[PDB]
């Protein structure tokens, strides 16, 4: 048996694992570029397999500055079936890591945080404009290109339900509005640095229930209102992504070092 993966690529390292998958960094021999390659073991469940095959076809159609860049997908059946998915390689440190390395207010300057958030919201608006949704938006699914461009995807590098809409937690039917709820908590978290995991969990749990730290409401009155709206228990009451991105807070964002 000839393995397409082993023939075409030089493996570099394991980047991680999660769900049906394992992810490698590998260099393509012909083009000399390094990629992230996800190897998904197809499940022994026909309905789950149906979903996997649909999802790869869907992701292959997507092109947007804030969405992970697709290259190829293929199947291998060594004498178990594996689906390989080849994407652009992002930096090792994702948004969760980035926030964990910036634990002071000085390291979360408003314009920087809003610039990062805007890119996430724009990726979400793109999905919604295509009649798609993310469903699992959270900092561990938000990475950066080598040049710090925000990239949204379904990464599956398990190292949480904190960002999940109430309707999803309860196992109810849902709409694209689930992503708006996730966005609300992410906006808050970007603006509000933590010193401990315990502090993070307690505060984000309170924020889910619209209980905000007084110093956040005072420092960021505009974003406070935005987060409140995004975290409405009623999905109908949450704003569309397009209305979030058109908010006045996102106008003429600048910071020293910003790409010009
Ligand atoms: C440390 N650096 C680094 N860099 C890039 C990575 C990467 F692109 C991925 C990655 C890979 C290799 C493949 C697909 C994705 C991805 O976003 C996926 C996506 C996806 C979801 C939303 C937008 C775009 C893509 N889907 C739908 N799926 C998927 C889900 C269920 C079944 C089958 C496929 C994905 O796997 C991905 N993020 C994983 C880890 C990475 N690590």
């Amino acid at each position: 048996y000839i393995s397409r993966y082993l023939t075409d690529f030089e493996p570099i390292q394991c980047l991680g694992r999660g769900g049906f998958g394992v992810v490698f960094e590998a260099k393509n021999k012909v083009d000399d570029c390094n990629y992230a390659i996800k190897r998904i073991r197809l499940p022994n469940r026909e309905l789950a397999r149906e979903k996997v095959m649909r999802e790869v076809k869907a992701l292959a159609k997507l092109e947007h500055p804030g969405i992970v860049r697709y290259f190829n997908a293929w199947l291998e059946a060594p004498p178990k079936v594996y689906l390989y998915i080849q994407m652009q390689l992002c930096r090792k440190e994702n948004l969760k890591d980035w926030m964990n390395g910036r634990c002071t207010i000085e390291e979360r300057e408003r314009s920087v945080c809003l610039h990062i958030f805007l890119q996430i919201a724009e990726a979400v608006e793109f999905l919604h404009s295509k009649g798609l949704m993310h469903r699992n938006l959270k900092p561990s699914n938000i990475f950066f290109t080598m040049d710090d461009v925000v990239k949204v995807g379904d990464f599956g590098l398990v190292t949480t339900k904190l960002y999940m809409s109430p309707e999803q937690i309860h196992g109810n039917s849902y709409s694209h509005k689930v992503d708006i709820f996730s966005l609300g908590l992410i906006l808050f978290e970007l603006l509000y640095p933590f010193s401990t995991q315990m502090e993070r969990v307690r505060t984000l749990t309170d924020v889910r229930n619209l209980k905000f730290p007084p110093l956040f409401t005072q420092k960021y009155p505009c974003e406070y209102v935005m987060v409140q709206d995004m975290l409405s228990p009623s999905p109908m009451e949450r704003p569309e992504a397009i209305n979030i991105i058109e908010n006045a807070v996102f106008e003429d964002l600048d910071f020293p070092g910003k790409t010009v």
